[PDB]
């Protein structure tokens, strides 16, 4: 049991949503995941 | 590999998010999900 909430009515509660680079830029790069660190 | 997508900045793609009776009632109810047609 637990509170009452409903499901992401978005993203079905998936957990993917459509960047908003379009309303504004963004200042970050992609990079390699070395396995120091993984977490 | 997958197409680009970055996780609901809301629900941290959790799947929960707040009803929205507030801004809008709603006119259904609860019920008992029987073992007849479990999906
Ligand atoms: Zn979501």
């Amino acid at each position: 049991t637990g509170r009452d909430s409903v499901t992401c009515p978005t993203c079905q509660g998936t957990g993917r949503i459509p960047r908003g680079q379009e309303n504004q830029l963004v200042a970050l790069i992609p990079y390699s995941d070395q396995r120091l660190r993984p977490r």
